[PDB]
Protein backbone atom coordinates (compact mmCIF):
# COMPACT_ATOMS: atom_id res chain seq x y z
CA UNK A 1 0.00 0.00 0.00
CA UNK A 2 0.91 3.69 -0.42
CA UNK A 3 1.37 6.41 2.17
CA UNK A 4 0.37 9.71 0.44
CA UNK A 5 3.05 12.29 1.27
CA UNK A 6 2.66 15.89 0.10
CA UNK A 7 5.29 18.63 -0.15
CA UNK A 8 4.36 22.33 -0.17
CA UNK A 9 4.44 25.40 2.09
CA UNK A 10 2.73 25.61 5.49
CA UNK A 11 -0.50 27.25 4.34
CA UNK A 12 -3.45 27.29 1.95
CA UNK A 13 -1.95 27.61 -1.53
CA UNK A 14 -2.23 25.11 -4.35
CA UNK A 15 -1.93 22.28 -1.84
CA UNK A 16 -5.07 23.04 0.16
CA UNK A 17 -7.72 21.76 -2.26
CA UNK A 18 -5.58 18.62 -2.52
CA UNK A 19 -5.68 18.09 1.26
CA UNK A 20 -9.46 18.43 1.35
CA UNK A 21 -10.13 15.92 -1.42
CA UNK A 22 -7.86 13.39 0.29
CA UNK A 23 -9.58 13.85 3.66
CA UNK A 24 -13.05 13.44 2.19
CA UNK A 25 -11.68 10.39 0.37
CA UNK A 26 -11.31 8.98 3.85
CA UNK A 27 -7.55 8.78 3.44
CA UNK A 28 -4.81 9.28 6.00
CA UNK A 29 -1.83 11.13 4.60
CA UNK A 30 1.50 12.19 6.06
CA UNK A 31 3.56 15.07 4.82
CA UNK A 32 6.95 16.71 4.56
CA UNK A 33 7.27 20.50 4.39
CA UNK A 34 9.08 23.43 2.82
CA UNK A 35 10.87 26.22 4.71
CA UNK A 36 14.26 27.13 3.24
CA UNK A 37 15.11 28.48 -0.21
CA UNK A 38 17.75 25.74 -0.27
CA UNK A 39 15.20 23.01 0.56
CA UNK A 40 13.61 23.82 -2.79
CA UNK A 41 16.97 23.57 -4.56
CA UNK A 42 17.72 20.11 -3.17
CA UNK A 43 14.57 18.24 -4.28
CA UNK A 44 14.69 20.48 -7.36
CA UNK A 45 18.07 19.21 -8.48
CA UNK A 46 16.98 15.82 -7.12
CA UNK A 47 14.91 15.45 -10.26
CA UNK A 48 11.23 15.38 -9.25
CA UNK A 49 9.50 18.68 -10.09
CA UNK A 50 9.03 18.08 -13.82
CA UNK A 51 8.66 21.73 -14.63
CA UNK A 52 10.43 22.65 -11.43
CA UNK A 53 7.34 23.58 -9.42
CA UNK A 54 5.12 22.51 -6.50
CA UNK A 55 2.74 21.15 -5.18
CA UNK A 56 4.14 17.61 -5.34
CA UNK A 57 2.51 14.40 -4.12
CA UNK A 58 4.48 11.18 -3.64
CA UNK A 59 1.76 8.55 -4.25
CA UNK A 60 1.36 5.14 -5.96
CA UNK A 61 5.13 5.35 -6.48
CA UNK A 62 4.56 8.28 -8.86
CA UNK A 63 5.52 11.92 -8.20
CA UNK A 64 2.74 14.19 -9.42
CA UNK A 65 3.86 17.77 -9.96
CA UNK A 66 1.02 19.79 -11.49
CA UNK A 67 -2.02 20.95 -9.46
CA UNK A 68 -5.08 20.14 -11.62
CA UNK A 69 -3.18 17.22 -13.05
CA UNK A 70 -3.12 15.91 -9.46
CA UNK A 71 -6.72 16.70 -8.47
CA UNK A 72 -8.09 14.94 -11.54
CA UNK A 73 -5.99 11.83 -10.88
CA UNK A 74 -7.27 11.79 -7.32
CA UNK A 75 -10.97 12.55 -7.82
CA UNK A 76 -11.20 9.88 -10.53
CA UNK A 77 -9.35 7.21 -8.51
CA UNK A 78 -11.73 7.82 -5.61
CA UNK A 79 -14.92 7.78 -7.71
CA UNK A 80 -15.74 11.45 -7.12
CA UNK A 81 -15.33 12.31 -10.81
CA UNK A 82 -18.81 11.32 -11.90
CA UNK A 83 -19.27 8.17 -13.98
CA UNK A 84 -20.01 9.10 -17.60
CA UNK A 85 -18.42 11.89 -19.65
CA UNK A 86 -21.66 13.86 -19.57
CA UNK A 87 -21.41 14.44 -15.80
CA UNK A 88 -17.62 14.57 -15.35
CA UNK A 89 -17.75 17.77 -17.45
CA UNK A 90 -20.32 19.35 -15.12
CA UNK A 91 -17.97 18.67 -12.24
CA UNK A 92 -15.01 20.27 -14.03
CA UNK A 93 -17.12 23.16 -15.24
CA UNK A 94 -17.99 23.73 -11.59
CA UNK A 95 -14.50 23.08 -10.17
CA UNK A 96 -12.99 25.64 -12.58
CA UNK A 97 -15.37 28.31 -11.35
CA UNK A 98 -14.79 27.83 -7.63
CA UNK A 99 -11.09 27.34 -8.28
CA UNK A 100 -11.00 30.76 -9.96
CA UNK A 101 -12.73 32.18 -6.90
CA UNK A 102 -10.49 30.55 -4.29
CA UNK A 103 -7.50 31.54 -6.44
CA UNK A 104 -8.28 35.24 -6.35
CA UNK A 105 -8.20 34.88 -2.56
CA UNK A 106 -4.89 33.03 -2.09
CA UNK A 107 -3.13 35.68 -4.19
CA UNK A 108 -4.36 39.03 -2.76
CA UNK A 109 -1.96 38.86 0.24
CA UNK A 110 1.12 39.38 -1.96
CA UNK A 111 -0.43 42.46 -3.51
CA UNK A 112 0.22 45.96 -2.19
CA UNK A 113 -2.13 47.22 0.62
CA UNK A 114 -4.27 49.22 -1.84
CA UNK A 115 -4.21 46.26 -4.24
CA UNK A 116 -5.28 43.51 -1.79
CA UNK A 117 -7.88 45.89 -0.36
CA UNK A 118 -9.51 46.45 -3.77
CA UNK A 119 -9.25 42.79 -4.79
CA UNK A 120 -10.97 41.58 -1.57
CA UNK A 121 -14.01 43.82 -2.03
CA UNK A 122 -14.14 42.47 -5.59
CA UNK A 123 -13.92 38.83 -4.46
CA UNK A 124 -17.12 39.39 -2.48
CA UNK A 125 -18.92 40.93 -5.45
CA UNK A 126 -17.83 38.17 -7.81
CA UNK A 127 -18.93 35.54 -5.29
CA UNK A 128 -22.23 37.19 -4.42
CA UNK A 129 -23.11 38.34 -7.92
CA UNK A 130 -21.70 35.52 -10.06
CA UNK A 131 -20.46 32.37 -8.35
CA UNK A 132 -22.98 31.89 -5.56
CA UNK A 133 -26.27 32.71 -7.32
CA UNK A 134 -25.36 30.10 -9.95
CA UNK A 135 -24.87 27.29 -7.45
CA UNK A 136 -27.98 28.31 -5.51
CA UNK A 137 -29.97 27.83 -8.72
CA UNK A 138 -28.39 24.50 -9.60
CA UNK A 139 -29.74 23.35 -6.23
CA UNK A 140 -33.14 25.02 -6.51
CA UNK A 141 -33.88 23.80 -10.08
CA UNK A 142 -33.03 20.16 -9.46
CA UNK A 143 -33.62 20.21 -5.71
CA UNK A 144 -31.06 17.71 -4.46
CA UNK A 145 -28.49 16.94 -1.79
CA UNK A 146 -25.45 16.73 -4.02
CA UNK A 147 -24.45 18.62 -7.16
CA UNK A 148 -24.42 16.18 -10.06
CA UNK A 149 -25.23 12.45 -10.04
CA UNK A 150 -27.00 12.73 -6.71
CA UNK A 151 -23.81 11.31 -5.20
CA UNK A 152 -20.76 12.90 -3.55
CA UNK A 153 -18.49 14.54 -6.11
CA UNK A 154 -15.30 16.58 -6.07
CA UNK A 155 -17.47 19.51 -7.12
CA UNK A 156 -19.38 19.15 -3.87
CA UNK A 157 -16.19 19.35 -1.84
CA UNK A 158 -14.63 22.12 -3.92
CA UNK A 159 -17.79 24.20 -3.46
CA UNK A 160 -17.89 23.78 0.35
CA UNK A 161 -14.26 24.82 0.77
CA UNK A 162 -15.01 27.78 -1.47
CA UNK A 163 -17.98 28.77 0.72
CA UNK A 164 -15.95 28.44 3.89
CA UNK A 165 -13.10 30.49 2.46
CA UNK A 166 -15.51 33.25 1.42
CA UNK A 167 -17.14 33.54 4.85
CA UNK A 168 -13.69 34.06 6.38
CA UNK A 169 -13.91 37.51 4.77
CA UNK A 170 -17.63 38.17 5.12
CA UNK A 171 -19.55 35.85 7.45
CA UNK A 172 -23.09 37.12 6.59
CA UNK A 173 -22.39 36.37 2.90
CA UNK A 174 -24.81 33.40 2.65
CA UNK A 175 -27.51 35.78 3.89
CA UNK A 176 -29.44 35.44 0.61
CA UNK A 177 -28.57 31.89 -0.44
CA UNK A 178 -30.86 29.37 1.38
CA UNK A 179 -30.17 26.26 -0.69
CA UNK A 180 -26.48 26.77 -0.04
CA UNK A 181 -26.58 27.06 3.78
CA UNK A 182 -28.41 23.75 3.82
CA UNK A 183 -25.74 22.46 1.46
CA UNK A 184 -23.02 23.72 3.80
CA UNK A 185 -24.35 22.04 6.94
CA UNK A 186 -25.47 18.97 4.98
CA UNK A 187 -21.95 18.42 3.64
CA UNK A 188 -20.15 19.61 6.78
CA UNK A 189 -21.69 16.85 8.88
CA UNK A 190 -20.43 14.19 6.44
CA UNK A 191 -18.15 11.80 8.43
CA UNK A 192 -14.82 12.32 6.64
CA UNK A 193 -15.60 16.02 6.07
CA UNK A 194 -16.34 16.64 9.76
CA UNK A 195 -13.13 14.99 10.96
CA UNK A 196 -11.09 17.29 8.71
CA UNK A 197 -13.16 20.20 10.03
CA UNK A 198 -12.50 19.53 13.73
CA UNK A 199 -9.71 21.57 15.49
CA UNK A 200 -7.55 18.46 15.12
CA UNK A 201 -6.67 18.16 11.42
CA UNK A 202 -4.01 18.77 8.78
CA UNK A 203 -6.08 21.68 7.46
CA UNK A 204 -4.27 25.02 7.29
CA UNK A 205 -5.33 28.53 8.42
CA UNK A 206 -5.79 31.52 6.04
CA UNK A 207 -2.92 33.61 4.56
CA UNK A 208 -1.03 35.47 7.33
CA UNK A 209 1.81 37.99 7.05
CA UNK A 210 4.64 35.58 8.19
CA UNK A 211 3.56 33.07 5.56
CA UNK A 212 3.63 35.61 2.70
CA UNK A 213 7.31 36.39 3.29
CA UNK A 214 8.28 32.79 4.06
CA UNK A 215 7.02 32.18 0.52
CA UNK A 216 8.83 35.09 -1.17
CA UNK A 217 12.00 33.64 0.33
CA UNK A 218 11.79 29.97 -0.69
CA UNK A 219 11.10 30.92 -4.34
CA UNK A 220 12.67 34.41 -4.48
CA UNK A 221 9.67 36.54 -5.50
CA UNK B 1 -25.62 17.17 -37.17
CA UNK B 2 -22.31 17.57 -35.28
CA UNK B 3 -22.00 21.37 -35.42
CA UNK B 4 -19.38 22.49 -32.82
CA UNK B 5 -20.30 26.19 -33.12
CA UNK B 6 -17.83 27.49 -30.53
CA UNK B 7 -18.28 31.21 -29.81
CA UNK B 8 -15.21 33.40 -29.10
CA UNK B 9 -13.06 36.26 -30.47
CA UNK B 10 -11.57 36.59 -33.96
CA UNK B 11 -8.15 35.96 -32.36
CA UNK B 12 -6.28 33.01 -30.81
CA UNK B 13 -6.88 33.51 -27.09
CA UNK B 14 -8.23 30.66 -24.99
CA UNK B 15 -10.04 28.81 -27.77
CA UNK B 16 -6.92 28.30 -29.85
CA UNK B 17 -6.02 25.17 -27.87
CA UNK B 18 -9.54 23.90 -28.30
CA UNK B 19 -9.39 24.41 -32.07
CA UNK B 20 -6.18 22.42 -32.22
CA UNK B 21 -7.85 19.61 -30.30
CA UNK B 22 -10.82 19.38 -32.64
CA UNK B 23 -8.41 19.67 -35.57
CA UNK B 24 -6.16 16.69 -34.89
CA UNK B 25 -9.22 14.72 -33.79
CA UNK B 26 -10.52 14.97 -37.33
CA UNK B 27 -13.58 17.03 -36.46
CA UNK B 28 -14.76 19.93 -38.62
CA UNK B 29 -16.56 22.81 -36.92
CA UNK B 30 -18.13 26.25 -37.39
CA UNK B 31 -17.54 29.20 -35.04
CA UNK B 32 -19.63 32.36 -34.67
CA UNK B 33 -17.41 35.29 -33.68
CA UNK B 34 -17.40 37.87 -30.89
CA UNK B 35 -17.63 41.40 -32.26
CA UNK B 36 -19.86 43.78 -30.27
CA UNK B 37 -20.33 43.78 -26.49
CA UNK B 38 -24.04 43.76 -27.31
CA UNK B 39 -23.41 40.15 -28.30
CA UNK B 40 -21.67 39.34 -25.03
CA UNK B 41 -24.44 40.92 -22.97
CA UNK B 42 -27.35 39.48 -24.99
CA UNK B 43 -25.76 35.97 -25.06
CA UNK B 44 -24.81 36.00 -21.38
CA UNK B 45 -28.43 37.15 -20.88
CA UNK B 46 -29.71 33.91 -22.43
CA UNK B 47 -27.76 31.99 -19.82
CA UNK B 48 -25.48 30.39 -22.41
CA UNK B 49 -22.53 31.22 -20.14
CA UNK B 50 -22.37 29.60 -16.67
CA UNK B 51 -20.30 32.11 -14.71
CA UNK B 52 -20.57 34.54 -17.61
CA UNK B 53 -17.18 33.87 -19.18
CA UNK B 54 -16.04 32.68 -22.64
CA UNK B 55 -14.81 30.27 -24.15
CA UNK B 56 -18.33 29.18 -25.06
CA UNK B 57 -18.56 25.94 -27.05
CA UNK B 58 -21.93 24.35 -27.81
CA UNK B 59 -21.52 20.66 -28.63
CA UNK B 60 -23.49 17.38 -28.22
CA UNK B 61 -26.63 19.41 -27.56
CA UNK B 62 -24.79 20.91 -24.57
CA UNK B 63 -23.23 24.31 -23.94
CA UNK B 64 -19.83 24.08 -22.20
CA UNK B 65 -17.96 27.09 -20.78
CA UNK B 66 -14.82 26.20 -18.79
CA UNK B 67 -11.61 25.76 -20.84
CA UNK B 68 -9.53 23.16 -18.96
CA UNK B 69 -12.80 21.25 -18.64
CA UNK B 70 -13.64 21.55 -22.35
CA UNK B 71 -10.23 20.21 -23.31
CA UNK B 72 -10.62 17.37 -20.81
CA UNK B 73 -14.03 16.42 -22.17
CA UNK B 74 -13.04 16.46 -25.84
CA UNK B 75 -9.70 14.72 -25.34
CA UNK B 76 -11.52 11.94 -23.49
CA UNK B 77 -14.33 11.61 -26.05
CA UNK B 78 -12.08 11.41 -29.07
CA UNK B 79 -9.87 8.84 -27.38
CA UNK B 80 -6.77 10.99 -26.80
CA UNK B 81 -6.34 10.55 -23.02
CA UNK B 82 -4.08 7.53 -22.43
CA UNK B 83 -5.25 3.95 -21.82
CA UNK B 84 -5.94 4.31 -18.08
CA UNK B 85 -5.94 7.00 -15.40
CA UNK B 86 -2.13 6.93 -14.99
CA UNK B 87 -1.57 7.90 -18.62
CA UNK B 88 -4.43 10.39 -18.28
CA UNK B 89 -2.62 12.14 -15.42
CA UNK B 90 0.85 11.97 -16.99
CA UNK B 91 -0.66 13.73 -20.02
CA UNK B 92 -2.42 16.17 -17.69
CA UNK B 93 0.82 17.30 -16.15
CA UNK B 94 2.43 17.86 -19.56
CA UNK B 95 -0.63 19.66 -20.86
CA UNK B 96 -0.39 21.91 -17.79
CA UNK B 97 3.11 23.19 -18.40
CA UNK B 98 2.39 23.76 -22.07
CA UNK B 99 -0.76 25.64 -21.08
CA UNK B 100 1.30 27.59 -18.59
CA UNK B 101 3.81 28.59 -21.23
CA UNK B 102 1.19 29.43 -23.83
CA UNK B 103 -0.48 31.59 -21.19
CA UNK B 104 2.09 34.32 -20.50
CA UNK B 105 2.44 34.56 -24.27
CA UNK B 106 -1.31 34.92 -24.87
CA UNK B 107 -1.51 37.69 -22.24
CA UNK B 108 1.67 39.51 -23.24
CA UNK B 109 0.11 41.98 -25.75
CA UNK B 110 -2.00 43.45 -22.93
CA UNK B 111 0.83 44.69 -20.72
CA UNK B 112 3.11 47.40 -22.20
CA UNK B 113 6.19 47.42 -24.53
CA UNK B 114 8.43 47.87 -21.47
CA UNK B 115 7.13 44.68 -19.81
CA UNK B 116 6.98 42.89 -23.15
CA UNK B 117 10.75 42.65 -23.63
CA UNK B 118 11.38 41.19 -20.13
CA UNK B 119 8.38 38.86 -20.35
CA UNK B 120 9.28 37.69 -23.86
CA UNK B 121 12.90 37.15 -22.78
CA UNK B 122 11.57 35.34 -19.74
CA UNK B 123 9.34 33.17 -21.93
CA UNK B 124 12.29 32.20 -24.09
CA UNK B 125 14.69 31.61 -21.22
CA UNK B 126 11.92 29.71 -19.45
CA UNK B 127 10.99 27.62 -22.48
CA UNK B 128 14.60 26.85 -23.34
CA UNK B 129 15.56 25.57 -19.89
CA UNK B 130 12.27 25.02 -18.02
CA UNK B 131 10.28 22.86 -20.48
CA UNK B 132 12.10 21.82 -23.67
CA UNK B 133 15.06 20.05 -22.00
CA UNK B 134 12.46 18.13 -19.98
CA UNK B 135 10.38 16.97 -22.95
CA UNK B 136 13.47 16.12 -24.98
CA UNK B 137 14.81 13.88 -22.19
CA UNK B 138 11.44 12.09 -22.02
CA UNK B 139 11.26 11.34 -25.77
CA UNK B 140 14.77 9.86 -25.57
CA UNK B 141 14.04 7.65 -22.54
CA UNK B 142 10.95 5.78 -23.80
CA UNK B 143 12.32 6.34 -27.32
CA UNK B 144 9.24 6.27 -29.54
CA UNK B 145 6.89 8.17 -31.84
CA UNK B 146 4.67 9.83 -29.26
CA UNK B 147 5.38 11.50 -25.92
CA UNK B 148 2.98 9.11 -24.18
CA UNK B 149 2.63 5.36 -24.73
CA UNK B 150 2.58 5.29 -28.56
CA UNK B 151 -0.61 7.03 -29.68
CA UNK B 152 -1.73 10.52 -30.52
CA UNK B 153 -2.59 12.17 -27.21
CA UNK B 154 -3.68 15.57 -25.98
CA UNK B 155 -0.07 16.06 -24.84
CA UNK B 156 1.45 15.79 -28.32
CA UNK B 157 -1.06 18.24 -29.79
CA UNK B 158 -0.45 20.50 -26.80
CA UNK B 159 3.31 20.40 -27.33
CA UNK B 160 3.24 21.11 -31.07
CA UNK B 161 0.96 24.10 -30.67
CA UNK B 162 3.32 25.24 -27.95
CA UNK B 163 6.48 24.81 -30.01
CA UNK B 164 5.21 26.79 -32.97
CA UNK B 165 3.67 29.23 -30.50
CA UNK B 166 7.21 30.14 -29.45
CA UNK B 167 9.00 29.80 -32.82
CA UNK B 168 6.97 32.88 -33.79
CA UNK B 169 9.47 34.83 -31.67
CA UNK B 170 12.76 32.92 -31.91
CA UNK B 171 12.81 30.91 -35.14
CA UNK B 172 16.22 29.34 -34.28
CA UNK B 173 15.20 28.11 -30.81
CA UNK B 174 14.48 24.42 -31.52
CA UNK B 175 18.02 24.08 -32.90
CA UNK B 176 19.67 22.97 -29.61
CA UNK B 177 16.86 20.41 -29.37
CA UNK B 178 17.16 17.40 -31.76
CA UNK B 179 14.32 15.15 -30.55
CA UNK B 180 12.06 18.19 -30.55
CA UNK B 181 12.75 19.06 -34.18
CA UNK B 182 12.11 15.42 -35.09
CA UNK B 183 8.90 15.28 -33.02
CA UNK B 184 7.88 18.62 -34.58
CA UNK B 185 8.08 17.22 -38.12
CA UNK B 186 6.37 13.82 -37.71
CA UNK B 187 3.60 15.49 -35.72
CA UNK B 188 3.13 18.23 -38.34
CA UNK B 189 3.06 15.24 -40.71
CA UNK B 190 -0.15 13.96 -39.13
CA UNK B 191 -2.86 13.82 -41.84
CA UNK B 192 -5.32 15.86 -39.81
CA UNK B 193 -2.64 18.18 -38.46
CA UNK B 194 -1.09 19.01 -41.85
CA UNK B 195 -4.58 19.93 -43.01
CA UNK B 196 -5.06 22.14 -39.96
CA UNK B 197 -1.66 23.78 -40.62
CA UNK B 198 -2.59 24.46 -44.27
CA UNK B 199 -2.85 28.15 -45.37
CA UNK B 200 -6.61 27.73 -45.63
CA UNK B 201 -7.47 26.45 -42.10
CA UNK B 202 -9.50 28.11 -39.32
CA UNK B 203 -6.29 28.35 -37.24
CA UNK B 204 -6.06 31.92 -36.00
CA UNK B 205 -3.20 34.44 -36.28
CA UNK B 206 -1.19 35.48 -33.23
CA UNK B 207 -2.57 38.50 -31.26
CA UNK B 208 -2.63 41.95 -32.88
CA UNK B 209 -3.53 45.63 -32.66
CA UNK B 210 -7.31 45.41 -33.10
CA UNK B 211 -7.34 42.08 -31.25
CA UNK B 212 -5.71 43.62 -28.19
CA UNK B 213 -8.12 46.57 -28.31
CA UNK B 214 -11.38 44.60 -28.91
CA UNK B 215 -11.40 42.71 -25.60
CA UNK B 216 -10.68 45.98 -23.79
CA UNK B 217 -13.98 47.08 -25.36
CA UNK B 218 -16.32 44.07 -25.72
CA UNK B 219 -15.20 42.73 -22.30
CA UNK B 220 -14.58 46.36 -21.22
CA UNK B 221 -11.04 45.73 -19.88
C1 LIG C 1 -7.45 37.34 -25.19
C2 LIG C 1 -7.27 35.90 -24.78
C3 LIG C 1 -6.14 35.48 -23.84
C4 LIG C 1 -5.69 36.49 -22.74
C5 LIG C 1 -6.68 37.32 -21.82
C6 LIG C 1 -8.02 36.58 -21.53
O1 LIG C 1 -7.74 35.40 -20.68
C7 LIG C 1 -8.35 35.49 -19.39
O2 LIG C 1 -7.38 35.01 -18.35
C8 LIG C 1 -8.76 36.98 -19.23
C9 LIG C 1 -8.92 37.48 -20.62
S1 LIG C 1 -10.58 37.43 -21.36
C10 LIG C 1 -11.39 35.85 -21.44
C11 LIG C 1 -12.16 35.74 -20.09
N1 LIG C 1 -12.13 34.33 -19.60
C12 LIG C 1 -11.98 34.19 -18.24
O3 LIG C 1 -11.59 35.20 -17.57
C13 LIG C 1 -12.30 32.84 -17.69
C14 LIG C 1 -11.30 31.77 -18.08
C15 LIG C 1 -12.02 30.39 -17.87
N2 LIG C 1 -10.83 29.40 -17.84
C16 LIG C 1 -13.04 30.02 -18.93
O4 LIG C 1 -13.12 28.73 -19.48
O5 LIG C 1 -13.95 30.75 -19.48
C17 LIG C 1 -13.69 36.09 -20.28
O6 LIG C 1 -14.24 35.21 -20.93
N3 LIG C 1 -14.05 37.25 -19.70
C18 LIG C 1 -13.47 37.74 -18.42
C19 LIG C 1 -14.59 37.98 -17.41
O7 LIG C 1 -15.22 39.10 -17.38
O8 LIG C 1 -14.83 36.95 -16.58
N1 LIG D 1 0.44 26.11 -11.63
C1 LIG D 1 1.60 25.08 -11.48
C2 LIG D 1 2.49 25.71 -10.30
C3 LIG D 1 2.68 27.23 -10.57
C4 LIG D 1 3.14 27.99 -9.34
O1 LIG D 1 3.11 29.26 -9.15
N2 LIG D 1 3.63 27.18 -8.32
C5 LIG D 1 4.48 27.85 -7.32
C6 LIG D 1 3.80 27.77 -5.93
S1 LIG D 1 3.07 29.38 -5.73
C7 LIG D 1 5.82 27.05 -7.30
O2 LIG D 1 5.61 25.84 -7.32
N3 LIG D 1 6.88 27.83 -7.29
C8 LIG D 1 7.39 28.51 -8.51
C9 LIG D 1 8.77 27.97 -8.85
O3 LIG D 1 8.90 26.76 -9.31
O4 LIG D 1 9.80 28.82 -8.63
C10 LIG D 1 1.05 23.75 -11.10
O5 LIG D 1 -0.31 23.51 -11.12
O6 LIG D 1 1.65 22.67 -10.71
Amino acid sequence: AAKPKLYYFNGRGRMESIRWLLAAAGVEFEEEFLETREQYEKMQKDGHLLFGQVPLVEIDGMMLTQTRAILSYLAAKYNLYGKDLKERVRIDMYADGTQDLMMMIAVAPFKTPKEKEESYDLILSRAKTRYFPVFEKILKDHGEAFLVGNQLSWADIQLLEAILMVEELSAPVLSDFPLLQAFKTRISNIPTIKKFLQPGSQRKPPPDGPYVEVVRIVLKF
